[PDB]
């Protein structure tokens, strides 16, 4: 076939309508449901799919026990059927490692895993499910990735990556693939100061990414990148509307070129949608914690460092778990735009409810209407007690 | 491909043969069997399966306890293999929500899920597996459709939704998709009083949907709708055998243009195939409860308020417990008709059985024969005690 | 595609290799495996495939008590991959009953499954996944057929149907379809004097059945069938080495045209392939009960009312449960000639071992070799004390 | 499709980068997993698979009790998706047996699987999931073979079969295959004095197999075959770096044409790729038992009897179980070279950890790369104790 290029703007926000859950952890209560945690959705032209990190046990086995901990030899890339659960009958394991991405070039899948104990870091790439090349760790401190899909024009698909410290300055470098070889890296440039786990979606203007800066700031960075020259710039979201977690309470000037001060050494992947008057960002509702979930309408939110939401929808209920957040879209469906897309992992189990020994998550997915829907909020839905 | 067109007559129906059935319940005893309810039956061009809204856990587990709940945001449209049960690892989601219809049109299938709390309910419209339109609620009371398939031709898929009070008057409208997308909607018009649940099927003259009043009648009400001009009309079965449940005993003298009253608040999904002197209409045995099932030969139904049995078959004996009931057709057969089908819904638990603390449901179905079969009877065949 | 024409003869039998093999009880001991019996194997042209009649629950589940019995509503043909165990998450329902046969024709495969109570029982002829004709009871005592596959010639595939008394004359009659459809049936003829759940094979010279006299005989009769006149004829087996269970011993003479004395109202399905001098029989080792199973090559068994083994395979010690015997062929393999094949019924659990309260079976299969190979013998494998 | 020939030379192997892991044992303590060992990888040109020798019962099911023992009727070759685990729902049965290869030709797959008692086994070869072809026992001793996957040139697949005693000279013998039939078979001609279980690869310049001497040798033997010609030779690894198990301490003179002594009636399968530089071998870390597993570079390892290592790298630590080991490629791959890949069984339970009943394994497999890459260790990761 051919390779997908970038040939459409964002379809218009006007509120966000339910897209997929899969009730992973109500199931899995009672079923062999995988225990995950960074899940994330991807498209390929027939077909789209839930993927996430399993830990290489079942919920309801022993081995969930001590699945709080990141970084092990049980963890890989899996994906599953959308909306059904992960289970281990269901589940297909893209590859194995603790941290990854994946996205379809039009003609086959890139799935990036990285494995290895932490000064020892290594990515592997697979096109069309064949490894085909290898990346060492170049700072020996935790090689990593998105955590979500990556987005690709005209074959070539940009992923970026990070290695170094978590609270400090880093070696971030977007690597620019194809068919699984690399094109080309090229170190982080601009005025984002800290980079982790970047939430990228693509259309015409080429492919924007918003990431979390674990060391200094509370607002996103978010790096701007044209698959075609192969060349980004970086920065934060403008806006006094901050979306990492935690977070100060939102201030009326955000900070456009440094990080916005108040919380350190902490933060959630999340993503944004920028696209002037059509901007939406996610946020999680507390300051303090992963819990709730919201989307706010911030027009020019990217570039306009006094602005404020005039229009919003509540995910999940503040009272509910949430967690990691990132983007994807459907690019090979019909219409004249790509509909925007994204997914919220609701995390269940340990650090917040400890009276069980494990740590998994479900996951919901919503796409944008051009309608003004009506809202409902989406729990994770399961009872701690029960597992007990 | 091309878009089906409807073409054919009915089959002569001169009675039932098996078809299909789950033992979903004496299977889920001891498997990982979904909670259900609302089942259907629709066919692809190259395969027929069965449809359900899952209530996001498994029979055995724990969350199994208060599914007698009709709407969660746990709930989903699954379609799994014709006759296996809806397992965890067999079923496919085609969408999120508590109110479902799908049909094929020859090329790919349209699935509508409503999803949302009472006052802010929302239709979103999937075609070939992606979202494609939305519907907001109208009347802010619980947005609601078929529960078992729609009806296409020559790509229009006409289906009908309700909106509003569940015992008095009510929004009902009428919409006419095609590739997902809304071409035109209509108010309900015709002496239909009020409209549930209806169930339909196609064959050269149109499309026959038979619903539920839930309001004051016992008769059911008739939805014909003209799937090329794109208009309706509505009555109710003028026969005075009755067939919705609860209902009175059958009188002598039915009702064309209004409820048959006796009976308030209250009702079950049906359905029946009106083609004059070929006319059989489904019910429940019981005139009190959700209990038996009979097919009943009823010539002209439809338009003769004296009409009364002249053949009958019963499906499931007035001991075992039944539930909706609703019509399919494989329009994709060999031949030169369309040959009727049907399923019916065999509840177990909750209200009726209340030792156990969940509610679900089997499936059984049949289709018609040229030929004049033995009938047996066919009850879910789990045992509650098991599950105590 | 073409319907597959009956070209070749029988490959010369040396000896028989292990084919398939399922452990479906030792897995079951552990795993969600169907309470089955009367299974077979059947091949299409991309694929063979294990077929049995479940019984609507798993092995370990609650209502595989009193699965001993041989008719409810619970049951259904399935097909699962060859040589894995029946699940309920691999099996797939050809049609709903209690007495089946299958096979394909080279484009597509016709099921037929018989259901109802004993009085008032029907046939559903399936073809390519769809039901197509209905056949109803013509004795009213439990219409029954084949229980292994069936075989076609030029999209003609014969099938022996039995109703009446199991333990007197009863009505056979051989049905043609064609596509599903009714070609033409016609009553028993010849010297068989009563038909129970034939074996059938095609090569060039027709298709050859060997069937069960549950009446008064212990020689199995034949029926011999044209597939392109659409007529038969019938006899017995001539040998002295007697064939069906429980049976008398070996006399030196036994009987073409009439029952084989000694054993009333009793038999157990079988399977022959009748060839000239590559002639092989097959029976259980034990003449008292369903115990062991052996091949004997008898050289014209079928004309030769002296004829006696020259060569013999053990398949299952007589320590070891047997049960239900039958014919397939892959008909697709490459190749100058049709490899003989066959699969036995492992029964365990009721009537013999009742500690357990269930009746299931797994499978072995062989298939003819031209070399001489060793033999070992397949028991089924479980232990029952495991499920007590 | 076309034949598959081997058409380009080994790329240069600087480290080993993780290829898969199933974590089976983890993950079947919650999980109906197969009880497996002998496992191996194999490509065909559309996808890779995991392969293995199940003991037809799950590990938490009461017939694992006893699994240690390495034939019986309850053993088939089974595969599934690169990865998974092998579990009951998902593992395809190749054929029945307790001892196999596999190998694709570029059209179809060609399995083999040897069955029988001790004195009297037999091996089948399926091609293209037929069968095609028989073989005798010739020396009435456990007839075997090689435990991984066999490699094709041009439609012509060696195997290398051994017969006899295990602890004394044996008949070996080398087939060539091709679509299931055999070509021609020689005896082992050459140096090596023993042959068991032979990991093979294959390259422009021919087929290299890498086997086990049990008898006096703790070099490993090497086949060299020609499958053009269809010839063979062979001889052991020079190198005094010995890599069988148990094991003397390295020496630093090897043996060419001989068994290097030591350690007498015991081994384990390994493997090596024998290129030159570019030479590579696995063996376990410990000379004592199956634990622990690396690969050392040892430059003409094959031809030169100083040869010592010059690079490594840590696959799984002494601490760690480890097992077999064998050689696999994807010989259907995109470049200019072929990338060389292992599998390492992951022994779990008996004899070594004897408070559980069974024994079975998992899977880790590695591929090399052109990167100098950081290394980690990969355990089976499941905790004994759990079983208990
Ligand atoms: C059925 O479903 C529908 C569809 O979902 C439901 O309708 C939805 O209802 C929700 C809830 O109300 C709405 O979400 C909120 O939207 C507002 C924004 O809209 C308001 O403000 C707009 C801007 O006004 C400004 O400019 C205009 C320009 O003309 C000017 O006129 C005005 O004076 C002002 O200067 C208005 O344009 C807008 O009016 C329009 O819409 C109205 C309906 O909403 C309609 O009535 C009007 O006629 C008109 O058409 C409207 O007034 C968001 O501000 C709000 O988000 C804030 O509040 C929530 C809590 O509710 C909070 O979680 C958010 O984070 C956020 O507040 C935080 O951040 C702010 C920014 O920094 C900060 O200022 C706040 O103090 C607060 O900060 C604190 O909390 C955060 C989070 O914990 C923390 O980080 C901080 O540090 C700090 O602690 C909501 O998103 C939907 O927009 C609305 N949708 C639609 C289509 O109508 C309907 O209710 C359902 N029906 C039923 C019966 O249930
Ligand atoms: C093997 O299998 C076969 C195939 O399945 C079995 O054969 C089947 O047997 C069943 C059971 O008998 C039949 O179902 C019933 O059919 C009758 C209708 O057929 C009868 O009436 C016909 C009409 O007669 C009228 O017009 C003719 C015109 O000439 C006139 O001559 C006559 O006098 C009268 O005016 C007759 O044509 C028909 O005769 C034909 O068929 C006969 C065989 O059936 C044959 O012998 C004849 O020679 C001739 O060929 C026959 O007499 C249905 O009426 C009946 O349904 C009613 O009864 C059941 C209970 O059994 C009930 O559940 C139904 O709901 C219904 O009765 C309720 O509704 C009525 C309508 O309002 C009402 O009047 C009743 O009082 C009753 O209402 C009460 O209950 C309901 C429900 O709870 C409640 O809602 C109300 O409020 C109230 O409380 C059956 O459907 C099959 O048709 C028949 N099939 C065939 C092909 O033969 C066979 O038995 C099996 N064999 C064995 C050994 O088991
Ligand atoms: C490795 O594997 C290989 C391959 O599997 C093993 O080799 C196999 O070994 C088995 C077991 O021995 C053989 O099966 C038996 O075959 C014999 C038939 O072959 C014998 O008889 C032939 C006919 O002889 C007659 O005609 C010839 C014409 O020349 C004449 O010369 C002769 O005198 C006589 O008149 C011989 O041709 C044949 O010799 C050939 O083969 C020999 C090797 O087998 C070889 O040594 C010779 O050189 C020559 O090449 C040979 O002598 C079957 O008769 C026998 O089946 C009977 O016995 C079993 C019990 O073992 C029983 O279960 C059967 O049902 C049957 O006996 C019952 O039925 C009879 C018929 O009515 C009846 O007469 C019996 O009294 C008995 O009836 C009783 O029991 C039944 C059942 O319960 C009951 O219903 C009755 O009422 C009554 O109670 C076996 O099938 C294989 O053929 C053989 N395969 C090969 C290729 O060699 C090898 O052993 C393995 N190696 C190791 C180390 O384990
Ligand atoms: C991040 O990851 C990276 C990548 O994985 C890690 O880097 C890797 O580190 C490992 C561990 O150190 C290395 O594996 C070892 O490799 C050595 C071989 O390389 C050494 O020797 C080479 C040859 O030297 C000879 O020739 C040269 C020619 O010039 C000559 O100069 C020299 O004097 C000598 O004559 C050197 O070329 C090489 O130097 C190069 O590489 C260095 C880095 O490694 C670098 O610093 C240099 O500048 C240069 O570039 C280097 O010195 C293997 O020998 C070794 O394997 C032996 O030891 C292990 C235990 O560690 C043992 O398990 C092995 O079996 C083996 O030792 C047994 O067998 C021997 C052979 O018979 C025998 O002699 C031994 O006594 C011993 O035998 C005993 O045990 C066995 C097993 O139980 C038993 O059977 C026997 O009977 C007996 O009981 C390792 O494989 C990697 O190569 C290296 N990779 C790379 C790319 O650098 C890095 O560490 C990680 N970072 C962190 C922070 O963790
Ligand atoms: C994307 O653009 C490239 C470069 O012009 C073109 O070759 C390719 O066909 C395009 N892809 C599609 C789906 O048309
Ligand atoms: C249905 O009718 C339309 C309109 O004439 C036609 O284009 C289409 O091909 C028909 N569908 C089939 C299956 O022939
Ligand atoms: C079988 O014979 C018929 C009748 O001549 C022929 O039409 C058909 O093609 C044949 N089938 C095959 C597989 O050739
Ligand atoms: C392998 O070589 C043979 C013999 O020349 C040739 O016929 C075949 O096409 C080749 N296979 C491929 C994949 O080209
Ligand atoms: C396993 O089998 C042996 C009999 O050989 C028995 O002694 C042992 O107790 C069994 N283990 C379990 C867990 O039943
Ligand atoms: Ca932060
Ligand atoms: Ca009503
Ligand atoms: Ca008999
Ligand atoms: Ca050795």
């Amino acid at each position: 076939r051919n390779f997908n290029n970038l040939t459409k703007g964002l379809c218009t926000i006007n509120s966000w309508h339910i897209y997929g859950k899969d009730n992973a952890v109500r199931i899995g209560e009672s079923s062999d449901v995988l225990v995950t945690r960074e899940p994330y959705v991807s498209c390929d032209p027939d077909e789209c799919r839930f993927y996430a990190l399993s830990q290489g046990t079942t919920i309801r086995g022993k081995h969930s026990n001590g699945t709080i901990h990141d970084r092990s030899q049980y963890r890989a890339l899996i994906s599953w059927p959308l909306s059904s659960p992960p289970t281990v009958y269901n589940s297909r394991v893209e590859c194995i490692g603790w941290s990854s991405t994946s996205c379809h070039d039009g003609k086959s899948r890139m799935s990036i895993c990285i494995s290895g104990p932490n000064n020892n870091a290594s990515a592997v790439v697979w096109y069309n499910r064949r490894p085909v090349a290898e990346i060492n760790t170049w700072a020996r401190n935790i090689l990593r990735t998105q955590e979500s899909e990556c987005v690709c024009h005209n074959g070539v698909c940009p992923v970026v990556f990070t290695d170094g410290s978590a609270t400090g300055p880093a070696d971030t470098r977007i690597y620019y693939f194809k068919e699984g070889k690399i094109l080309k890296w090229e170190s982080l440039t601009g005025t984002a100061k800290h980079i982790e786990e970047c939430s990228c979606y693509g259309e015409r203007t080429g492919i924007t990414c918003t990431c979390r800066d674990n060391w200094q700031g509370s607002n996103r960075p978010v790096i701007q990148i044209d698959p075609v020259a192969m060349t980004h710039t970086s920065q934060y979201i403008c806006s006094p509307v901050l979306t990492d977690n935690p977070r100060p309470n939102d201030p009326n000037i955000g900070k456009c070129n440094d990080p916005y001060p108040g919380n350190n050494n902490n933060g959630v992947k999340g993503f944004s949608y920028l696209d002037g008057a059509n901007t939406w960002l996610g946020r999680t509702i507390s300051t303090a914690s992963r819990s709730g979930y919201e989307m706010l309408k911030v027009p020019n939110a990217l570039t306009d460092d006094r602005s404020k939401p005039i229009q919003g929808q509540t995910i999940v209920l503040n009272a509910d778990w949430s967690g990691y957040s990132g983007s994807f879209m459907d690019y090979w469906a019909e219409g004249d735009c790509y509909r925007a897309c994204f997914y919220v992992e609701l995390i269940r189990g340990r650090p917040k409810e400890d009276k069980v020994w494990w740590t998994s998550n479900s996951i919901v997915s919503m796409c944008s209407s051009t309608e003004f829907l009506g809202q409902w909020n989406w729990p994770d839905g399961a009872k701690i007690e029960y597992f007990l």
